[PDB]
């Protein structure tokens, strides 16, 4: 987690209900 950048910091998929962060 950067920002509103591109890659996740391997968090889980996309489509959680809960927020997420980005980094490159």
């Amino acid at each position: 987690g950067h920002s509103v950048d591109r890659i996740p910091e391997y968090f889980g998929p996309p489509g959680l209900p809960g927020p997420v962060l980005f980094y490159s």
